[PDB]
């Protein structure tokens, strides 16, 4: 198992994200630019007017049903360790509105998780069957924020005239992780996924532009490959799945 | 000396900024919203196209003569400790272009200081004569990044129509940072005719030249307890009713 990179993120994450290869002689992928945060090429007129934010007036740690930001989210879904509550609907997730800089609360309040960024020790690695994949180097408990789907924010019109469509996440707007992305660009499709994407609003609340946060759907054991469900639009064009699920819907 | 706030920044800075009042019964200022980064109300079309960034191809920690981002800045002005080189012209500062996310270098490279944020221990306190000032609670060596002037980025024509002009920083199509309604610790810094702070125009995540960010660097050793001051400049005093109270033997606006 060769270490082909000590950190594909080049110090932009809280931890390094190594790339190893125990399978063949492919070096670390280098046909893209690692970015830890979403970027644009042509302008995207995101509403950043600070007076447009809805915000809370809490004097505590935003753990009460009075928090506006929790109400926008239906309730605050976060426990004190930043994990999704057991009652969180993994099959049909709500929008999460995290607290923001217009709010009266402190930066350490309960309702702040995704804005704190990636924490789990993850690793790019060569799979036997589906190119590069990502795995966790540690146990991740259920409902943990794992990573954000980061890339280039583009319009659907711009997406349609792109040659490569394998790194597209639909938000109509898209995140294309082909030329610019983070570690998420490498996560493989799985039919019984250990990650679910959740739409999240933080510094802005322009509803055209959710941020896409992956949360664990169960305990993810150390060494295990990360996967999420690419959804039906992807397979309608890309259809065989090699996830190896007894319940695989696309093989 | 009453402590009237643990931290006026509510945990948004690396360090807390307490407020104390040992002069009167004024409570902690609360007629403004503290923000640790610049904001807008009306849209500012900042060029944020990632392909418009100039960037470097450095294979080291950007400490060599060859750093392209250093070249944009004339040279990189930071030493190993993030302090401005002794050769830095405080009387006529260059534009600084810090490394960005488009550079080939690592996030811990030498050419990254302002983007790392406020680090010095500061305090909002009640002055006897000039209401609310900011002091340092530690010695700050010369050429250290102290704080950024943050507030609401607005056009010159929006600044013209506002009643409160006392928290305006002019940038250089002209734009201003208005810290009246939304600002950080810097909005509380008093004017001084021999200032221990100098504003430097800095570029980080974008290089849209209409929108520099304003970083205050120390002009000399500031000692523990010393009030911060910068020179508001002549435009300000040409308008401003009252005379300067900075108390400098060389005051120019007395
Ligand atoms: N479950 C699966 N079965 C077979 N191939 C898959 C797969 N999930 C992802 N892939 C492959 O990976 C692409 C998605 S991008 C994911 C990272 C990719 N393995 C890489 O090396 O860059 C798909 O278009 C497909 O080629
Ligand atoms: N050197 C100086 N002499 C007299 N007044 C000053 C001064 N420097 C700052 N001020 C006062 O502070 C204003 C700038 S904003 C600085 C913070 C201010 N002391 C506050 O309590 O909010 C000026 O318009 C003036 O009212
Ligand atoms: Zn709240
Ligand atoms: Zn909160
Ligand atoms: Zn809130
Ligand atoms: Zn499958
Ligand atoms: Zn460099
Ligand atoms: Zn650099
Ligand atoms: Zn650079
Ligand atoms: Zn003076």
């Amino acid at each position: 198992e060769r270490i082909v990179s000590r950190d594909i993120a080049r110090g932009y994450e809280r931890i390094p994200i190594p790339c190893v290869n125990a399978v063949d002689s492919e070096p670390c992928p280098s046909n893209y630019k690692y970015v830890s945060q979403n970027c644009v090429t042509s302008p995207m007129n995101i509403d950043r007017n600070i007076t447009h934010l809805q915000y809370c007036v809490c004097i505590d740690d935003c753990s009460s049903s009075n928090c506006m930001c929790g109400q926008l989210s239906m309730r605050c879904w976060y426990d004190k360790d930043g994990r999704l509550l057991p009652e969180f609907n993994m099959a049909e997730p709500p929008l999460i509105f995290e607290c923001n800089h217009a709010c009266s609360c402190w930066r350490n309040c309960r309702n702040r998780v995704v804005q704190n960024g990636l924490r789990a020790r993850l690793q790019l690695y060569r799979t036997r069957d589906m190119g590069w994949g990502v795995r966790s180097l540690q146990d991740i408990p259920p409902g943990t924020f794992v990573c954000e789907y980061v890339g280039e924010l583009i319009s659907d019109s711009e997406a349609d005239v792109r040659e490569e469509d394998s790194y597209l996440f639909d938000l109509v707007y898209c995140i294309d992780a082909r030329f610019y992305g983070n570690v998420s660009r490498f996560i493989n499709h799985h039919c019984e996924p250990n990650l679910v994407p959740v739409r999240v609003f933080m510094a802005h609340q322009d509803l055209r532009f959710p941020r896409i946060a992956f949360f664990s759907t169960r305990l993810i054991e150390a060494g295990e490959q990360l996967g999420f469900d690419y959804g039906e639009r992807f397979w309608d064009i890309k259809g065989s799945c090699r996830c190896g699920s007894p319940k695989c819907r696309h093989s």
